[PDB]
C-alpha cells in the first residue's frame, strides 16, 4: 500500500524541523523546505501538524506549487481520520 498517516502521527512533526501537514487529505513533508519555501520557515512550521488545506489554499498557490506537492507528497491521510 502507500503507507497513509494518522492526524496524531502527523501532529508528531511540529518543533522545529518536522514539519508535516495536510492538504486536501494529503500529506506532504516540508521538514527540507523551511528555508526553502518562500513564505518564510514560520507559517509552514507554524500550521505544521496538519489542518493547513484551508492555510494552503487562502495562499491560493500556482500551478507549479501544486505540482511541486505532488513532488513533495509522501501519502495521503489516514482513512481513519477522516
Ligand atoms: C504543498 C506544499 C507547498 C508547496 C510546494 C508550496 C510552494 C509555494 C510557492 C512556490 C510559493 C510562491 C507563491 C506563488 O507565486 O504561487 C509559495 C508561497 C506561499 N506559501 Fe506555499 N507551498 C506549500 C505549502 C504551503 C502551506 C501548507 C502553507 C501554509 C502554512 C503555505 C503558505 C504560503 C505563503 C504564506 C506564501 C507566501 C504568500 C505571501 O504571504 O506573500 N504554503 N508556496
Amino acid at each position: 500500500a502507500v503507507k497513509y498517516y494518522t492526524l496524531e502521527e502527523i501532529q508528531k512533526h511540529n518543533n522545529s524541523k518536522s514539519t508535516w501537514l495536510i492538504l486536501h487529505y494529503k500529506v506532504y513533508d516540508l521538514t527540507k523546505f523551511l528555508e526553502e519555501h518562500p513564505g518564510g520557515e514560520a507559517v509552514l512550521r507554524a500550521q505544521a501538524g496538519g489542518d493547513a488545506t484551508a492555510n494552503f489554499e487562502a495562499v491560493g498557490h500556482s500551478t507549479d506549487a501544486r505540482e511541486l506537492s505532488k513532488t513533495f507528497i509522501i501519502g495521503e491521510l489516514h482513512p481513519d481520520d477522516r
